[PDB]
């Protein structure tokens, strides 16, 4: 695809958003997460899953822009 | 069917930004929904959904001039 | 990924707050609990987990960091 | 980490609660229950088991402090 | 720590029961368990077992005391 | 806080009533599940968590009163 | 606390069945599984934690009665 | 306590049961399984414990009439 | 921010029914519920679960102040 | 964008009031719902919910004249 | 209150039917429930907590009557 | 209460059953469940409690009527 | 405010009947409610929010008027 | 704003009646609501809602005579 | 009770096949389950308990009959 | 079945990532999970099965170009 | 029935399509997701059901065309 | 398979922290528990396992590339 | 592998305490438990598998960078 | 290893502990216990093993030091 045009603007903002500030303050939410779930049952396994889900977002506009092309 | 007429002009835009920057747009949606939804409760299955809608919008186009000659 | 824009303050306050008022809280949330479910079955490794979860949110804005640039 | 902001009066009551009265409430409870369940079985070793979640919880604010400075 | 506060009663109450008439209660039950289970197997080490819990009874309150301020 | 204003009376009813006859009836309430529990499965342990419940609902309106002025 | 009121009659009645028809009942049952489980298994252990199940429901008003007032 | 009352059917029941058929039905069992039980280890003490058991059945409804009124 | 204005009032209501009357109300509904909920599972951690939301009610108008200025 | 103009008066005054008297009424009577409804379902993540929507309304104004100039 | 008026007439066969035959039904209809439901999971605390909502209708006219005057 | 009215027939149509038909089927059926869940794990104490199920629907209408004058 | 004018009759008739027999009617439809809903699922919490609620009533016109002067 | 002229008697009827007899009776009508939506489904949250309406009122005039001078 | 009526069929067929066809089946699994569990742990006290549950289903209507009249 | 047509893409798509990047990654999150459970609970039976999940991969491409002709 | 008329070609499209690119694109999703559910609880019996699944599939014109002529 | 394409990057990641910071975490917390549940019960099978298990993620990117092409 | 990146700390953090204070509060730990089981049952074979469990604590980090690189 | 950190305090107190008051206790339990089982059994060389195991208590800090740096 093309990544130009009356919407361009609009999905470069998203695209850097998604390893920007927004996606900071949500991985600081699951973080946040994991840690408040785990004051009565105490699981790291969460954290590797949240981690997971971090890395996934740090590929994001790679993936998108590798399916869309 | 035919690609061109009085809706050609239309049609082709449509196409162009099923993968452009609309169709990222979407896609990076879907990436921020999957993170926000997975704070709480972390799933990855949806992010492979997520990259399954991303294989068939850029195969849309083909299974729409397939069907529709 | 950039750390500033219109959400810099949010992440700002939120990744000094993982260690901060709101983290020190949560722990010492764990460490009660720790301590309450240690009443009928003593178990001193659900304080070592707790210890753990301390040291991963100690490097939650690290972690952050370093998968969303 | 900082100390006050709006959660700082919250973290100062947990911090001195953790060695005040509900930490001795749950310390006597863990006495109470080595008491009990020495009635039919006689274990010590429980005794010094809570003995040392006590030690642990009277650490309990200098390590938090540790790990979220 | 400090002994006062809005749970001051509920500390103060159960450190005087820890060497009360609960505790009372219970020392006599494990003499009961002890005469009980010595009909068949005759051991009078449990009693005195059963006697050193009793002195740990006895220190309990200063025990808590020492480990949590 | 202030005990007085448009809704002191019900304020003073309810906690009247915690340590009144609706708290007794819960109070003989956990003594009945108590007693039916142990037909099959003796367990006086439920019972000092029975009075310990009985002695937080006798300080609950000090408990309260100290939190919220 | 007060013994009068909306619900005294729930709590009068209440407290008259903890030492009456119900609580009998209960103690009745009590006995016919201690004698049903000592079968396979004689236990007269069992018995006496029974008759200290009935002892503390014959005590379970003035317990209710001390903790609240 | 008292005997009459809604549930007065069911406790007078239960108490001529305890030492009727029931009772009997059950003491026949823990001799059945005495006898049974002796067949590879010849043990007579179990006997006694059976007896033992069928006397504190035979004072049941006492007991319980003593300890709740 | 500003705590005068045309809202004023009801603001300067709220606050100081946040630890007034309503709010002690609300804390004995969570007292009450926590003793009900105790009758069949006796469980005090909820018991601490709703002193710390008392706490955080107690600071609540601090949040709130600290956040919007 | 321009601050100024024919809406100029009411763009200030939503803006002050959004961490104003009406964006602490709404802060409170987010902090009153998650007292209410931690009653029978204590749930302390709300109430970190809370914090955060208090947060990003603290920085709306700032968000707002990021994205429209 | 007043129980006369328009509405002396409902009030007056509400309170007497709360008693009467439609809560008569409503408690035989407890009743077949608890029987029910035993077949595959006998559970006779159900029919204590039955019986104490049958003594609570036994009651509800009085306690409508203590708290609406 | 009352045992006639509009709603006398049902009543007492509802009373007959708990020891008629309806009843004894629902017996049947307990016996049937306790029988056949002892094919593998055989336990006549299911049985006892079935016994005294039995027992409390046959004083269900003495009981309902003793509560519900 | 006010009580009387040319609504002061409907007012006062409102807040007659608010503790009076419409009130009582609704009263007796919660109870109602609470038993029929128990025959499935025995719930006595209900009981205690119907009880809550009634209080409320009672003390219905006194927060009108402390509200509206 | 000016409160006299042509419409200065209704302006002041309409405030005077906001607080008087008329917002009683609306508020009167929010309580017999709350109480009559609380049968089927007990909800207190709703009587905080209309609690906080009635302080709403109780502010209207203010708050009118604040945005319109 | 009585026998007859609407379910009187029903009762009539539960009745006969306790003591006939399916109670034939339900015993011969038993047998069957004796003999399986038998082939690594050959216990023979769990025939006996078999045959006691047979003679327990001899006796269910006669059981049945003098409970509910 | 036939492996072109509007969907061909998608189909060889999925099919290639099965044994792929996604499949890989896949296969490293159990081994992860794996790894992680067997902290607390060595076994390496679970490993086991995910090289029998792992070869199951591997020929599902077979298995479904086998039964979808 | 008949496989022609209007309808024919969209009947012909769908059974081809059943065994075809959208059925194996379906089946490869069975597989991903067997593979992806198992990281946490290996389980192979999904497999088989998959399979099971698949090989439906394979016969499911035949099946449409034996049940519908 | 192919270790290319959008998802490369994460498969990439994911095999180098098997046997990097991540697996070393892991397997650290494997040997801290071997220790701890070595206090009461000292068993270094367990530390022959977590070798074992060790050696496995050491070999697990070349298993997964084996099986999944 | 690598012992830098985002959980670099954590690693770094794990492997000095398993030879540091936490891994010496271990040792002290089983030391105890050796010096308390050898009260009834003198065995000092025990203190020679936790010594040989302190040299493998010594030798942790070599062995986990020897299998993970 | 490194004595200090979070944990420096419990390691200081642990070791100063093993040859301080608890320790004392445990080696006058041996003694005691030796002196207990010698009434029947005079044996003086379980004397020789608690003597051996209080010189390893005497040395267990050095020996913890040595292992763990
Ligand atoms: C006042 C005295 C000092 C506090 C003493 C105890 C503190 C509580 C911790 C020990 C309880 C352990 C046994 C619990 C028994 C239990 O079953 O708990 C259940 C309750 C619900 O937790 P989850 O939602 O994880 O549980 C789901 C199910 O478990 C529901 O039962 O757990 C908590 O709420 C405790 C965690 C709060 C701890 C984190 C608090 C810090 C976050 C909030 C900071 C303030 C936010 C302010 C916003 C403005
Ligand atoms: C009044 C007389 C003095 C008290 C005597 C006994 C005190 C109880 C301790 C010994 C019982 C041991 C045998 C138990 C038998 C048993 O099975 O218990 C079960 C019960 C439930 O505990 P968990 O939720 O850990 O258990 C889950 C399962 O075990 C459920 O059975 O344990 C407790 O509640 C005891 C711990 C409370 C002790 C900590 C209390 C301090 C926290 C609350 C402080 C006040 C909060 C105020 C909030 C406003
Ligand atoms: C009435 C006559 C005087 C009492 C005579 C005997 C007293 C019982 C002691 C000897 C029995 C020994 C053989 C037992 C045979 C046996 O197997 O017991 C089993 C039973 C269950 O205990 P645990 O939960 O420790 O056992 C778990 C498993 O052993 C289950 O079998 O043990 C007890 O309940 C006895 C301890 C109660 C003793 C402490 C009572 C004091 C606490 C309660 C104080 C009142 C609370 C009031 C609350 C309102
Ligand atoms: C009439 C004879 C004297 C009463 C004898 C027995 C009383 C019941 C207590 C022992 C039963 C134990 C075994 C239960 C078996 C059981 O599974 O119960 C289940 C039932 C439901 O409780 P929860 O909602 O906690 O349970 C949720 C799940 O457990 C559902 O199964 O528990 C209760 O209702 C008992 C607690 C009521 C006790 C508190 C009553 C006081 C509050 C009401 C006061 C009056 C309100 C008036 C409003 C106008
Ligand atoms: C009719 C003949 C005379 C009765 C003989 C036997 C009576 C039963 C006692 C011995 C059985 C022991 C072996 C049980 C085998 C067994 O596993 O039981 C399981 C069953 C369920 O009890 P829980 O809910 O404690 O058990 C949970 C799990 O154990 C489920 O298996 O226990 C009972 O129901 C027995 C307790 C009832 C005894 C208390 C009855 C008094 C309360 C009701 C009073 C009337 C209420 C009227 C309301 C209107
Ligand atoms: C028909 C021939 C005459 C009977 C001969 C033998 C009778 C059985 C006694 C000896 C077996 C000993 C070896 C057992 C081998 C064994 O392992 O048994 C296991 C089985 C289960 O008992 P528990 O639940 O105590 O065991 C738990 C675990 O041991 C499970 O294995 O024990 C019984 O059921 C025997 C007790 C029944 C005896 C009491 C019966 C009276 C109560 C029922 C009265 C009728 C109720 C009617 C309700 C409507
Ligand atoms: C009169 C006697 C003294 C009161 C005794 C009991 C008080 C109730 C608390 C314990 C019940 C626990 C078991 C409940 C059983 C239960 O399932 O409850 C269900 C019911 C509905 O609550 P939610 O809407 O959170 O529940 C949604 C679902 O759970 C629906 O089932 O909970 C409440 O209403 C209780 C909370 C009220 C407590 C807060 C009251 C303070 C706010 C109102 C102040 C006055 C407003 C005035 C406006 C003018
Ligand atoms: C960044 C560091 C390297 C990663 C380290 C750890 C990786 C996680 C695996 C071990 C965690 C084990 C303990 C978990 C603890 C746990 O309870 O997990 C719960 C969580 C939810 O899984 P389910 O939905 O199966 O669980 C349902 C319930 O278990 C909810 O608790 O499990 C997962 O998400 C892990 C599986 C993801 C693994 C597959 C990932 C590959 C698919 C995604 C590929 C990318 C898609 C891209 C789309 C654009
Ligand atoms: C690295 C150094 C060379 C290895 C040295 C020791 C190897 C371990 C064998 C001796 C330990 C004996 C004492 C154990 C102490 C002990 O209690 O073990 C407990 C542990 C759990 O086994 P189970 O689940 O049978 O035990 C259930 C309960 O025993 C739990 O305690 O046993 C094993 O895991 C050992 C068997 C693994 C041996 C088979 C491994 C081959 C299968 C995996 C092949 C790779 C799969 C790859 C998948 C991708
Ligand atoms: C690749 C190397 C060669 C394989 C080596 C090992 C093969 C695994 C067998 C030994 C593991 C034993 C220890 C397990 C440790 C263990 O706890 O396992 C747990 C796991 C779950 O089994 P269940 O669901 O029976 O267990 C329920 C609970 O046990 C959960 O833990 O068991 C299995 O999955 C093994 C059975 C699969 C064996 C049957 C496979 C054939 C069916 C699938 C055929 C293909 C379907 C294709 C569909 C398209
Ligand atoms: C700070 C001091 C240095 C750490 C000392 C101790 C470390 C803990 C290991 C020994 C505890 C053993 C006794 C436990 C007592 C126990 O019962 O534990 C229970 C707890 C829960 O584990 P599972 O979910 O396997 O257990 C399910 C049930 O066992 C629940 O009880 O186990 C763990 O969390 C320990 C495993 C974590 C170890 C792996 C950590 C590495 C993964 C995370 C890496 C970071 C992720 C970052 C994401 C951003
Ligand atoms: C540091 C000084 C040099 C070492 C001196 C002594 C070494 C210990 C051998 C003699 C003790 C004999 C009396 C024992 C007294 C005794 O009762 O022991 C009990 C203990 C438990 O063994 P089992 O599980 O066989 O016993 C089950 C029951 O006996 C439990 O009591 O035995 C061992 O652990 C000793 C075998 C370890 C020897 C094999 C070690 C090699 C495997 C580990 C290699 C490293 C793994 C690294 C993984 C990363
Ligand atoms: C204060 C006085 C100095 C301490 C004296 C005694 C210390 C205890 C050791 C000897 C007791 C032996 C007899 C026990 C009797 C017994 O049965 O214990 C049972 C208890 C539970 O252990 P497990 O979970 O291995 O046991 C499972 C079953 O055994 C449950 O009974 O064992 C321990 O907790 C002792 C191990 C703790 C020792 C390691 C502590 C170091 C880890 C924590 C470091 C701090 C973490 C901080 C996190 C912030």
């Amino acid at each position: 695809g093309s990544d130009d045009g009356a919407f361009g603007d609009i999905w470069a903002y998203m695209s850097e958003a998604l390893t920007g500030a927004p996606g900071k303050i949500i991985a600081c939410g699951m973080l946040f997460s994991v840690a408040y779930f785990g004051v009565v049952k105490p699981n790291l396994g969460l954290a590797l899953v949240s981690a997971l889900m971090m890395l996934v977002m740090a590929n994001g506009e790679k993936i998108i822009s590798s399916f869309l092309n």
